[PDB]
DNA sequence: ATTATGACGCT
DNA sequence: AGCGTCATG
């Protein structure tokens, strides 16, 4: 009872660029705006790979991972811009230079985490409070909400979308009790206001739209953002989550789509995360571990504890290409061909990088895959980054890599090399 | 023949 | 250290 921590000690926001790499493309060349159009990877095999798509395109079901001559398919006027190539290569500089952008404007209101090259988790928790103290006791008027969705509501006792979301915001700001500064409701509440704010900043110094979750933590925060999507918010609250885990297939739960949440169902027999409420601690940990069932424990009762870490930097800068089924590489001389490519892409943005951030590399991972394995890496090998010169980390990589070379004769190469992966760790300040 | 990343856990 | 899992622009 008065002893049962609930989690709601915090303010989180997850924000997600929408169709991120379709709207940079947008930006740059308005003949794509407000259509159906995708960006694609590479061109020859079936039109290229689909890696980003608009929502208008969405709505023919083109998706992420078809190929473009099936998209075309579905449908036959879609746009398609794609990825710059270098040095043989896909070369997303464009978009890393775009997440900069974004990232740096969050960065203005809050710590950020970035999650990855289009999202970043906000930790609120101090700008609320400094709100709330500058609000003194104001309620807050449903205008500073524009593009926010409470789950759950409305409820009880309206044709179009837009309404609806009216009616649940309304309902839910008559509920809130503004006199209370520690009242979590409220707490998320102006959270929401200051995401809207960070949203319209976003938009207006970059063009770009976006969506957020805003909820007590960083897992709720992810789902609540994914709930309404293009352009819209949505506040997931610690009240909403019994009814919104009451029908949520595990699957859709950060860290849950695979393996582990596939066990859960099976081992457990349920289908929806509210029904992991039923099982003891001990039970959820003597079957996923100590740690994974402590986290279900919580998690299911809407309580995650894991901190937005403050790093809005990448913590590995990395190069990579597949040479799928006929591309294999069967000769040293490819190999090494390749292997400067990927460090001349890799020199280029570690040199950059320490221009920027003030730090360096200091190892460097070199993977491959070989022809038969179904693994992601055949191989992870490491040595030592003492330079940024590609040529030098070229000839490490094949240096760590060369007795993996079957092949009897110096010349070929066996099994070929159906992927090569070279990445930049280990920063120091510098 | 999706590809190109990137974070993090395990042992 | 090297491997595996999860995400998925
Ligand atoms: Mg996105
Ligand atoms: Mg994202
Ligand atoms: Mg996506």
């Amino acid at each position: 009872g008065p002893h049962m921590a609930t989690g709601q000690d915090r303010v989180v926001a997850l924000v997600d660029m929408d169709c991120f790499f379709v709207q940079v493309e947008q930006r740059q060349n308005p003949h794509l705006r407000n259509k159906p159009c995708a960006v694609v990877q590479y061109k020859s095999w079936k039109g290229g790979g689909i890696i980003a798509v608009s929502y208008e395109a969405r709505a023919f079901g083109v998706t992420r991972s078809m190929w473009a001559d099936d998209a075309k398919k579905l449908c036959p006027d879609l746009l398609l811009a794609q990825v710059r190539e270098s040095r043989g290569k896909a070369n997303l500089t464009k978009y890393r230079e775009a997440s900069v952008e974004v990232m740096e404007i969050m960065s203005r209101f809050a710590v950020i985490e970035r999650a990855s090259i289009d999202e970043a988790y906000v930790d609120l928790t101090s700008a609320v409070q400094e709100r709330l103290q500058k609000l003194q006791g104001q309620p807050i008027s449903a205008d500073l909400l524009p593009s926010t969705y409470i789950e759950g509501l409305p409820q009880g006792p309206t044709v179009q979308k837009e309404g609806m979301r009216k009616q649940g915001l309304f309902q839910w700001l008559d509920s809130l009790q503004i006199d209370n500064l520690t009242s979590p409701d409220l707490q998320l509440t102006v959270g929401a206001v200051i995401v809207e704010e960070m949203r319209a900043a976003i938009e207006r110094e970059t063009g770009f739209q976006c969506s957020a979750g805003i909820s007590h933590n960083k897992v709720l925060a992810k789902l609540a953002c994914g709930l309404n999507k293009p352009n819209r918010q949505t506040l997931v609250s610690h009240g909403s989550v019994p009814q919104l885990f009451s029908q949520m297939p595990i699957r859709k739960i950060r860290s849950l789509g695979g393996k582990l949440g596939a066990s859960v169902i099976e081992i457990l027999g349920i289908e929806y995360m509210g029904e992991l409420t039923q099982f003891t601690e001990s039970q959820l940990q003597s079957h996923f571990g100590e740690k994974n069932g402590s986290w279900l424990y919580a998690m299911c009762r809407g309580i995650e504890h894991d901190p937005v870490k403050p790093r809005q930097l990448p913590k590995t800068i990395g190069c990579s290409k597949n040479f799928p089924g006929k591309t294999a590489l069967a000769t040293r001389e490819q190999v090494q061909w390749w292997l400067l490519q990927l460090a001349q892409e890799l020199e280029e943005r570690l040199t950059k990088d320490r221009n920027d951030n003030d730090r360096v590399a200091t190892q460097l991972v070199v993977s491959i895959r070989v022809q038969g394995d179904k693994r992601l890496s055949s191989l992870r090998r490491c040595c030592a980054l003492t330079r940024y010169d590609a040529h030098k980390m070229s000839h490490d990589a094949f240096t760590v890599i060369k007795n993996c070379n079957t092949s009897g004769i110096q010349t070929e190469w066996s099994p070929p090399l159906t992927m090569l992966f070279l990445c930049a760790t280990k920063f120091s300040a510098s």
